[PDB]
């Protein structure tokens, strides 16, 4: 509904995890639809995904030039990143893993979110 604005530039389900910097290990953030949003007027770039049952945000977060989405390690369905995150009700600094169903829609989410990325450029 908070997404009036915005066009969806992809839209998959997912498996979203965040590292904890004590037990060094991925911990399981939520699982849902995950989008990348583009606001038509304002021209920005967000990622944003809701829990699937109790629709608490998991992720929400403005994508930024200096993002990196790399793979984790020697994977084809996951893909790692650090953002400013916004889900528990403040901006936080996390390294954040989303795991996808095939190696295709991993693919499509990177190669979208690069071209996100690339039209931050253009623009600069």
């Amino acid at each position: 509904s908070g997404e009036e604005d915005e066009e969806i530039l992809f839209k998959e389900r997912a498996k979203l995890y965040r590292w904890d910097r004590d037990v060094s290990q991925w911990k399981e953030r939520g699982v849902g639809d995950i989008k990348i949003l583009w606001h038509t007027m304002k021209n920005y770039y967000r990622i944003l995904m809701r829990r699937d049952q109790v629709f608490k945000v998991c992720a929400n977060h403005v994508i930024t030039k200096t993002m990196e989405l790399k793979p984790l390690n020697v994977s084809n369905n996951a893909l790692v990143w650090t953002a400013s995150d916004y889900a528990d009700g403040e901006a936080k600094v996390e390294q954040l893993a989303v795991r996808f169903k095939t190696k295709e829609v991993a693919d499509c989410f990177k190669k979208t979110f690069e071209e996100c990325q690339q039209n931050l450029m253009k623009l600069q």
